């Protein structure tokens, strides 16, 4: 490959060049002949894979801290050896441990909130043993991410893959999320996204309130056993009621989300260690919950219901009546939040931040991988900054990957 | 392998076997993804093998791969190309090979339409008045009164690279930009450098808003000349919008014909650079590209204004209010003066209908999400949830450099 990649940004004319590209470790799925980039997806390490990886990362780390070479350096090296060398496997540092969380969101090319990437409170749960300490932990997570609105960023990282029979998993794809409900006749209650998972949770024993915001109970698997569940103190869970500035009738929609982002189904990768159960948490960009959340066909799909109570010709595609009820719903969303005082950022704040970020990085760091399809917002893609500005995709390591819904893979005990 | 693309949003699986024929790059690697890059990166010898290519492909799409007049066709290229340095094409195969390069046009969401163009050769030009007389005739075919048509013509091919043909100006219809002593720009920006060339031409520039600029021709390598398109040819919709009486007030206005001036098509190695094509326009190309960019016409405030918006913060997402009012007025005008334009959800869902014809009838059909998903509303239309393949397939319309870095006077 090319020492230096140039990006261009068309609309400030501004080039960086990329040399951090070099530093890639994974695959992106291209080739010279095809390009995967819209493409949204594209039994253990055994002691020779293990130790290059170590061994990258140890040196990652000294390297950052600028005690390379060191004697400490050596040291560290030798330890992680031998101890491969001996268990076939190592743990790491709590130093360590904190570098790689932080690095693996620095590195998250899809994340466009990563100028916040050093300011992550690792909460350190290596030694959980059972479900309900899982819990103990992630209630304590929520509770201090949550801050009563003042949100702060946050991961909660337990006991690392062994074997692969004793994996940690929280089943959850998010710490909070609304259940779906099918019915019999074909419609749904609820989030459509989650009906397959909440399906699994009253088959594991919850009993469904049905209700159109009903948050899901967590269901958490500990040392490969299987999974149970566990209903969060409802005062942990910070709501807001969506209202709009100026359509008094917006709250008569009865809408409302939750206040934590948390994704809890990713698989975070450190020096050739596998951590199945990390959820981390953040906040929000009004988009996710107002574009997303609530517009898709496959959500909330609330825009007709919308655009009605706006009075809008509804009947040619042309008078961009999705546009326009679109727009009323995200601005309902942003002042929603603001006027409770829970934090969220909009998408032309978020994207001019990662801009700047983006700038920072390459000249700090030699670069900064950007999925271009990801970052972009889901509405007015060209009047933000990210739309002009070229991006280079590409992986680095420690990093959070995907991994299988774990009901794909457990055996039921 | 065979790939498949998932809808996010349907659950409609496609599986992509076209990629296979492809054989030029993209520029991304294994580790590197150059998607949202936007320029990532002959002889006789280079020449037959990708001649041989394309009559093959073009008797192999009228069933008659193996025939008799395609052995002949191999043949007489093969004895041209030998003699000559290069080789004519059959008025039948430029026309495949004119729709073909639309057909794999990744970057363009109008293809639903690819096998209607009507192809215009012009071949036998030799001078740029020849030129001027083939596009004017193109724009008049084209703009059909306002019932747009799509249309090319194609200019003799390139020959030693010293004799080239090209049109300067990077669309047939484009609004002249003005550098202005206060440092501001009078018209539109994107067209500064093109404007102060035909001024420095002799072309006397009205100093408006929407000056509809000069053509300026260049005819087998020579010097570009200077021509008026004349007016009654150039369409011209007034942008008013449907509620906001004061929006006729802005005094906007935009011409009604998108016609790309500047790329090159490639056919069978002969590389035509000259080749300006047409169709009609997305209503977001004009309302949110040309009118809201920073670094074109920036609009935005002054129908925030216009509006009496708070535009303190920008939470308020007053930029996505006007935004939205803009492009109903573009739509709106267009329609009212019975000028074909499309609104970006009728264009997305017609070209996730050409997907699905595509990858039944042909295997595949190469596309550049990046440039496809529309510049504002996105997941609100149904290219976004779409997962896409891109690949280069042949022919093809490609970047070419600008005329002005290259000619020597
Ligand atoms: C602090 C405020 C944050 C903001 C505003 C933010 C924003 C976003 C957004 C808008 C996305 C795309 C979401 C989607 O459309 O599904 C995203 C993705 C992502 N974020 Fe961030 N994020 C934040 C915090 C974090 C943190 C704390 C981490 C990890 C420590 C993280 C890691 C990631 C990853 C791995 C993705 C890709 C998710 C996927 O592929 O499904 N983010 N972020
Ligand atoms: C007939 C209706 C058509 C519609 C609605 C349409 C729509 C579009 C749009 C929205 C783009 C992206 C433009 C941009 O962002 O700059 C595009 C690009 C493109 N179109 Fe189409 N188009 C049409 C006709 C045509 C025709 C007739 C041709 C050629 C024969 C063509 C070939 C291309 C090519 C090569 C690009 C890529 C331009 C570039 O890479 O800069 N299109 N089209
Ligand atoms: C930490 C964090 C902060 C932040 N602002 N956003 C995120 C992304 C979370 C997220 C997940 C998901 C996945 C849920 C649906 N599948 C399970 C089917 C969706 C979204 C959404 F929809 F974009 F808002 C957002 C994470
Ligand atoms: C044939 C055709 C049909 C159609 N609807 N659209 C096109 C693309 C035309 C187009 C060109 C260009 C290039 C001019 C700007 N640079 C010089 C900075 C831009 C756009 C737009 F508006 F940005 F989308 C659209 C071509
Ligand atoms: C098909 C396409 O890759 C898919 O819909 C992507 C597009 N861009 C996205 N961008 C974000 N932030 N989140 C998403 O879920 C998606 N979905
Ligand atoms: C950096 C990025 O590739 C560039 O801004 C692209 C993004 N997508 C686009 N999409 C279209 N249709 N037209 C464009 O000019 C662009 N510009
Ligand atoms: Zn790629």
């Amino acid at each position: 490959c090319p020492r230096f990649l140039k990006v261009k940004n068309w609309e400030t004319e501004v080039v960086l060049t990329d040399t951090l590209h070099l530093k890639s470790t994974l695959e992106t799925g291209c080739t010279e002949y095809i390009c995967m980039g819209s493409i949204m997806h594209p039994d253990v390490a055994t002691k020779d894979q293990l130790f290059p990886l170590a061994k990258e990362f140890i040196d990652q780390y000294y390297s950052s801290i600028k005690r390379f070479g060191s004697k400490a350096h050596m040291e560290r090296l030798e330890e992680v050896n031998k101890e491969i060398d001996t268990t076939s496997t190592y743990q790491l540092k709590d130093t360590e441990l904190i570098y790689g969380a932080k690095h693996a969101w620095r590195n998250a090319s899809r994340c466009v909130g990563r100028i916040q990437w050093s300011k992550l409170q690792v909460f350190d749960a290596r030694d959980c043993t059972t479900a309900h300490g899982m819990f103990n932990y992630i209630c304590n997570h929520v509770k201090y991410a949550t801050n009563k609105g003042n949100l702060r960023s946050a991961i909660t990282i337990f006991p690392q893959r062994t074997d692969g029979k004793h994996d940690f998993r929280v089943w959850n794809s998010q710490l909070i999320r609304y259940a779906g409900y099918k019915q019999p006749d074909g419609s749904t209650l609820g989030d459509p996204a989650n009906v397959q998972f909440t399906e699994i949770c009253i088959q594991q024993g919850w009993k469904p309130p049905r209700g159109r915001f009903d948050v899901l109970p967590l269901l958490l698997q500990a040392n490969g056993n299987d999974p149970e569940l566990f209903q969060i103190p409802p005062e942990l869970v910070l709501e807001v009621p969506i209202r709009h500035p100026k359509f008094e009738w917006f709250k008569d929609l009865g809408l409302k989300w939750y206040g934590l982002p948390a994704v809890s189904n990713m698989l975070l990768e450190i020096g050739g260690l596998e951590f199945s159960a990390c959820p981390f948490s953040g906040w929000y960009m009004g988009t996710e919950i107002g574009v997303r959340d609530y517009c898709d066909n496959s959500r909330y799909n609330i825009l007709e219901e919308v655009a009605k109570k706006m009075n809008l010709d509804m009947r040619k595609t042309s008078s961009l009546w999705k546009d326009q009820a679109l727009v009323e719903i995200n601005i309902a969303v942003l002042y929603s939040f603001q006027s409770d005082k829970v934090t969220i950022v909009d998408h032309h704040s978020a994207t001019e931040s990662f801009i700047k970020h983006m700038e920072n990085e390459y000249r700090c760091r030699g670069g900064c991988p950007a999925d271009w399809v990801w970052i972009v917002p889901p509405m007015s893609g060209s009047i933000t900054p990210v739309f002009h500005q070229e991006m280079l995709n590409y992986r680095l390591t420690p990093s959070f990957e995907y991994q299988p819904d774990p009901w794909n893979t457990h055996v039921w005990k």
